[PDB]
């Protein structure tokens, strides 16, 4: 099966939101509107902001999943490919296979689902703290887009769901990601490949 991507605020008001970090060949992060389109280097600090009108109840969480985009490949598992996942890369806590890991949150938490055997990682949605309007979570994606035996140059959505204490659905959003060498140039060209078409 495949787990749907239909954007859902919800009762709270959930969206995400993206740092404005420009295309530089320098950035290591960066995010396209214009494509709802993440690109990031391997293993990067990957800043995304929850947004929402309203506190969600104590006990609430956040989960992200990767799903192949094309229609031919969104039944196949998203997970590292057989280098990556045999990378001395752990962190304790992310088991090897996974691609999306969450950096520096301890109370993270990673499901091989019993059924669609999909990965994904999910953390307690916490309030933006005394000063700020929204929190961040710091993602990681641990292959490349044209890992061979992995995405395999197939491009990938995350899937960010709002849930409750059981699991069930409060909030949806969703972003296309490419994981490469060089974000910010690829970022410049597929935007100016849009602005083409
Ligand atoms: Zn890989």
């Amino acid at each position: 099966s495949v787990p749907s991507q239909k954007t859902y605020q919800g009762s709270y008001g959930f969206r995400l939101g993206f740092l404005h970090s420009g295309t530089a060949k320098s950035v290591t992060c960066t995010y396209s509107p214009a494509l709802n389109k993440l690109f990031c280097q391997l293993a990067k600090t990957c800043p995304v902001q929850l947004w929402v009108d309203s506190t969600p109840p104590p006990g609430t969480r956040v989960r992200a999943m990767a799903i192949y985009k094309q229609s031919q490949h969104m039944t196949e598992v998203v997970r590292r490919c057989p280098h990556h996942e045999r990378c001395s890369d752990s962190d304790g806590l992310a088991p090897p296979q996974h691609l999306i890991r969450v950096e520096g949150n301890l109370r993270a938490e990673y499901l091989d689902d019993r059924n669609t055997f999909r990965h994904s990682v999910v953390v307690p949605c916490e309030p933006p703290e005394v000063g700020s309007d929204c929190t961040t979570i710091h993602y990681n994606y641990m292959c490349y887009s044209s890992c061979m035996g992995g995405m395999n140059r197939r491009p990938i959505l995350t899937i960010i769901t709002l849930e409750d204490s059981s699991g069930n659905l409060l909030g949806r959003d969703s972003f296309e990601v490419r994981v490469c060498a060089c974000p910010g140039r690829d970022r410049r060209t597929e935007e100016e490949n849009l602005r083409k078409k």
